[PDB]
This record gives C-alpha cells, structure tokens and sequence, in this order.
C-alpha cells in the first residue's frame, strides 16, 4: 500500500528513468516516510559523513586527534583533489581532511580518513559500533564510486542512512562537541545547493553531503531544521540503468520539494 507522498515519488521514479531510494524521519514524531526505504544503493561520497563521524569518534578519547597534522605526498592525489592539492608536500590536519572531505567533496582528503580509521573496515567498524548494521565501505577513493549495479560493495540502505545521520546529528552516537563539530561541517557544504536543499524553503537550516559516481548516480543526505519546529532527517539516493547517465540533482531537489509538503 502506498500513501501519496511515496505515488508523488514513484512517479518521479518514473520519470526520471532511475531508481530513487528515499528516506525521511521526522524527529517530532520519529516518524519515517519511505521509498525503497530497505534498497541497497552505492553511497558514493555519502560515505564520507560515515568516516567523518569514525574520526570525530576517537578524538573522544584522543582530545588533540582533529589537530593532528597528516602529511600529503604527490602520490597521494586521486582523481579529485580540490583542497588537498594545495598540500602536496605538506600537510593537513585530521579536522582539515574532514573539513575538505564533507564541504568540498575530496576524494583525497577521505582516502587520509580512510588510513586513519585503518582502512574502510575500520569505517564499516564504527558503523556498527553506533548500531548501523546496514553500511559497508569496502573501497578506497575513487573506486568507491563505480556504483556498478548489483555490486554490494560501498552501499547502504536509505532507512539505515537516514537513522546513522539522525543519530550522529542529532542524537548521541558521538559526544556534544563532536555532534556540534559535524553539524558545523555538513551546515558549510558547497556543493549541495542544487540537491536537497534546492528543494526546501530558503529560511530552513540544512547541512548535507552530495554523492555521485558513474551510472548517472546522484545523491544526498541532510539533516534539517525547518522554522519553528522538530528537525528532520532527509535521504535521497538516486542512480539510473547505463552507465554514462547524466547527473540528475534535480531529481533529488523534486523529491526533497515533494517531502517537504505538508511539513
Ligand atoms: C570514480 O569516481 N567517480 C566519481 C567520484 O569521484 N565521485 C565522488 C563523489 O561522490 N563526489 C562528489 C559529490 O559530492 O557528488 C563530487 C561533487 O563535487 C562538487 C564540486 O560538487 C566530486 S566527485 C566525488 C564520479 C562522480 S560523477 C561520476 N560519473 N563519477
């Protein structure tokens, strides 16, 4: 049985000609609004909040970890590197790779929070350890993004992203300084303005992490606070049949604009 708002995103499914996975949890309620909500679909750089949150996990215990310096060497840079370029034969901090990971989307800062967690086991570890029994990191950047149909490496579910980004945001997976650290980094993302947040009203507060990879693969995860009440959490993954299919934020933007109503 459906409900009109998962109508609204089948047939925005439809006619996008893709698949989209979208989970919504409203903390007034702790509702969950679903579609495809149990579907495995390639994270790509959704990923990143996953070992952002595994890194600000230990400095819990580790109180100088986001300030210790990692160094950059030539070697190092991968197919998208617009923060840790500036680097090379240098250095960055933990919090400065996080910072570049989650605003800037890159993929050489991920891969030094990658070794710092000890490979993406030690990201799929944490997960686990905040009771998401969904995600898997399996790969290192920039293959983590071949979002190759049927391959279950690098996925999750949106049900499973969604509760993760709830309980890291907003709950207490990680210490109040650490909540507050992530949701500092997610509020100052740069390349989310034509995803979910393009499709909310402008007066509400959002921070997200966009993904992408091949098979037209588009994504997005935020958390919200709307005007004057509870927040809400918002997944939206999105990937399409061929390969070589465009980028589609609009419509992650559509299904965050059909979300929103009534909200
Ligand atoms: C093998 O890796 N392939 C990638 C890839 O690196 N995806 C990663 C991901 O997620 N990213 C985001 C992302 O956050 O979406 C942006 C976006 O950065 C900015 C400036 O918005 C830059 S690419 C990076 C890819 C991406 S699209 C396609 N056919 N492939």
């Amino acid at each position: 049985q459906t409900s009109a708002v998962q109508q609204k995103l089948a047939a925005l499914e439809k006619s996008s000609g893709g698949r989209l996975g979208v989970a919504l949890i409203d903390t007034a309620d702790n509702t969950q609004v679903l579609y495809r909500g149990d579907e495995r679909f390639p994270m790509c750089g959704t990923s990143k909040v996953m070992a952002a949150a595994a890194v600000l996990k230990q400095s819990e215990t580790q109180k100088q970890l986001l300030n210790q310096p990692v160094e950059i060497k030539p070697a190092d840079l991968v197919n998208y590197n617009p923060i840790a370029e500036k680097h090379v034969n240098g250095t960055m901090t933990l919090a400065e790779l996080s910072a570049a990971a989650l605003q800037y989307s890159d993929n050489t800062a991920m891969n030094k929070l990658i070794a710092q967690l000890g490979g993406p086991g030690g990201v799929t570890a944490f997960a686990r350890a905040i009771g998401d029994e969904t995600f898997r990191l399996d790969r290192t950047e920039p293959t983590l993004n071949t979002a190759i149909p049927g391959d279950p490496r690098d996925t999750t579910t949106p049900r499973a992203m969604a509760q993760t980004l709830r309980q890291l945001t907003l709950g207490h997976a990680l210490g109040e300084t650490q909540r507050a650290q992530l949701v500092t980094w997610l509020k100052g993302n740069t390349t989310g303005a034509a995803s979910i947040r393009a499709g909310l009203p402008t007066s509400w507060t959002v921070g997200d992490k966009t993904g992408s990879g091949d098979y037209g693969t588009t994504n997005d995860i935020a958390v919200i606070w709307p005007q004057g009440r509870a927040p809400l959490v918002l997944v939206t993954y999105f990937t399409q049949p061929q390969q070589n299919a465009e980028s589609r934020r609009d419509v992650l933007a559509s299904a965050a604009r059909i979300i929103a109503e009534g909200l």
